[PDB]
């Protein structure tokens, strides 16, 4: 089989590409080693970035998120007793976060493609990539027991942390930077409304919490845990427990708890490679990058590749300037790096470590002092949050 | 679950090192990704060290080799119009080599583990390894859809070169050394009794040229082909009269040929990682290093990574000394080292490679010349043919 574009993985960075580029006339072929249905059972993120939501529309899967998704204009961050807000919208110059899950827009763009006919493959089993760097690159999978191939121009591995893209590439052209932290998440997501309006980040002794949502009558609590720990030693009564100590007492009594649809445990870290790509392989999301989930910036530097590439791809077939793929790598990394510092920035304010000393436990408190009352703190957080400008 | 060793992989170094330990008193469960069936398809390997013969006895599988094991006093060699025979007994010291196909290595093992009641899990699907580093490590995998927990003191990533294992270690703390030959082994494998009883290499400027055997009546061919040719551009027939092409005319008249029971090709590199270990996981096979079919060295350096494993298991068990362990990876790799110089040596005398100068392809031909004429020359291909001793 033939195609143009061949993308491995069908997460939210595939299906974004995928329906972006069979918009605007390039062919593509998705292959995804799962079924349709255990990526759609992936909770995940929660809040998305203007950049994003705008990329939706462009693409033309915004129908559902306009009506049901929540358009945050302020967070709320808590530490030593007091409850400090960042007004988004004011401190930004206008801009907002759109709150809309990605098991959602996952769902859509699905739908989107469903309907498109388009190529699709799922449970598309050992892909191997073959010839990246000739002239033409292709795939092979097994599909039911026979081995298939697939030829194309270019490929773009949106086959996450996990995937085979990544390790396509020889080593020796790879450059790794990563952080692993001492602990992880431990996620609850509950068919009950949500304790607030806004999103509370918190910073407490006991360890860290969010409070998060998903729709009026839908939430996800998070609540960090040692590395050590299993989900199954944590039942819901214990997580309940354990979130409402770590919140203010106005917030912890509003609280309306019950069972959990979801629960699961992710372990925090960041991760870059560099270059993002070699030969007629490029890549896209987490198969490049991970950062702590505390930022909210892994889907939206997914969303910011996937259209630094498609724009790229346009004036490769389009417009045939094809060498203009070659600064894919250069124009990605300055937005990845910033959004990496932004995430550990967080991750290091607000939560608890182990083995800290009196200096840093103070260093850290007087963090969120500054930031929290400087009007130029604040803006430094707000710019931020609600994505710093594509290129 | 718990077991002591955990061992990613049932190809002969899983199969061999579960053995060893099993028979030792060590408790180990073995995962593979695929069938019985898929594992028992590769053809691959054909000639056998005295190292690994010995392990095998060792291991308590030997009846079957020694019964159909063909044990070969010498090798030959041919170019420019001559066929040079190269003694491996006399020039080795009495040492020699044993043909036996890798199929029929891991039939004997898979049987042996069978009848001995130890744990194996073939479909063991997506495998993930965890705490490395801890004092507690674990390994999770999908059986039929439920994801299980395995866990054990230490883990040996016997995955090959495509495995979980090697992937697990975080790229910052591996150095890779790699080489990738402009091309590749086109294999056929037929039902019919073998040119010659001694295996003959051949440097012809057609390309390489190998006559091989599995018995005295079947056999194993090879012809070097670029790496862009697809098995199915390459019939029976034009098998055939490409390798009888590329041997001396009194060879290659006495040739009895037949239809393909097997036939595909495969890429050559050499490829080799440091260090082989991280915390409680081990790499052993190719795993951890790839070497050119050339010198016919990959299952036997295999061989003498989990041979050196098994033993220093035994004392980390049996007598407490698990400082030993830290050792692993210096014992291994002056072997691999050595092993690795000498596979690169024979690929590059024997194969035909794109864009050679005069002076390089006379250089080659004065190499084949001068080893093959000198009794010192001829010794050190014996020594290194025969197997470098374990240290
Ligand atoms: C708890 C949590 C909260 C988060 N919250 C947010 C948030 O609020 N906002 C935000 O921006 N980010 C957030 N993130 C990040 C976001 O979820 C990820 O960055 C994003 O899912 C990555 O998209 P992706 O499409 O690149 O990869 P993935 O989501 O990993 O999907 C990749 C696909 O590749 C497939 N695949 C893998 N290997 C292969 C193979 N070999 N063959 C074929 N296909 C293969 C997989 O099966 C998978 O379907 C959060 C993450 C977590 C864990
Ligand atoms: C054409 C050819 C000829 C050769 N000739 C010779 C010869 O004559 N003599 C010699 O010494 N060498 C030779 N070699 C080399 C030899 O075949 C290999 O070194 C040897 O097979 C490697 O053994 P292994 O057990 O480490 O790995 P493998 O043989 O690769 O088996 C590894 C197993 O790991 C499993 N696996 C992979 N990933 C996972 C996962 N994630 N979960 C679970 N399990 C997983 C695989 O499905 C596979 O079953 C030859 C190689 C080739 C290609």
């Amino acid at each position: 089989m033939k195609t143009q574009v061949a993308i491995i993985g069908a997460g939210p960075s595939g299906l974004l590409l995928g329906q972006l580029l069979h918009k605007a006339g390039i062919d593509n072929v998705i292959l995804e080693r799962r079924t349709p249905d255990y990526v759609l059972g992936r909770i995940r993120a929660g809040v998305l970035e203007q950049g994003m939501v705008d990329l939706l529309r462009e693409a033309g899967v915004d129908r559902r998120m306009a009506r049901d998704g929540l358009v945050h204009e302020g967070v709320e961050i808590a530490f030593a007793g007091q409850r400090r807000r960042i007004d988004l919208k004011r401190l930004s110059g206008g801009k907002t976060v759109t709150v809309y899950g990605q098991t959602e827009v996952t769902r859509d763009l699905m739908e989107a493609r469903e309907a498109s006919g388009a190529t699709t493959v799922y449970q598309a089993a050992e892909v191997r990539l073959h010839d990246l760097q000739g002239e033409r690159p292709y795939v092979t999978f097994e599909r039911d027991g026979e081995r298939l191939r697939l030829d194309c121009d270019y490929i773009a591995g949106c086959d996450g942390f996990h995937g085979i893209s990544r390790q396509s590439i020889p080593a020796e052209r790879l450059k790794v930077f990563e952080r692993v932290y001492p602990f992880g998440w431990l996620g609850l997501l509950a068919d009950t409304p949500p304790v607030s309006h806004e999103l509370i980040y918190a910073n407490h002794p006991r360890g860290f919490a969010l409070c998060s949502q998903r729709s009026a009558t839908r939430s996800r609590y998070y609540v960090q845990v040692p590395l050590t720990e299993k989900v199954e030693d944590w039942s819901d009564e214990r997580f309940w427990t354990e979130l409402k100590a770590r919140l203010p007492a106005e917030v912890a009594e509003k609280l309306v708890t019950g069972p959990s649809l979801e629960k699961s445990i992710a372990p925090l870290r960041s991760f870059v490679v560099e270059p993002m790509q070699h030969g007629r392989l490029f890549l896209a999301g987490d198969a490049a990058h991970i950062v702590p989930p505390t930022g909210a910036k892994g889907l939206n530097l997914a969303a910011s590749d996937v259209s630094t590439l498609y724009r790229l791809l346009l004036k490769a077939y389009r417009e045939g300037r094809g060498e203009l793929l070659e600064r894919y790598s250069a124009i990605c990394l300055r937005r990845i790096w910033k959004a990496e510092r932004f995430s550990w920035w967080m991750t290091s304010v607000l939560h608890r470590f182990p083995d800290t000393d009196a200096f840093s436990q103070r260093i850290q408190q007087t963090e969120l002092e500054y930031y929290l009352g400087s009007e130029a703190g604040l803006a430094t957080i707000a710019e931020n949050y609600v994505g710093l400008p594509y290129e």
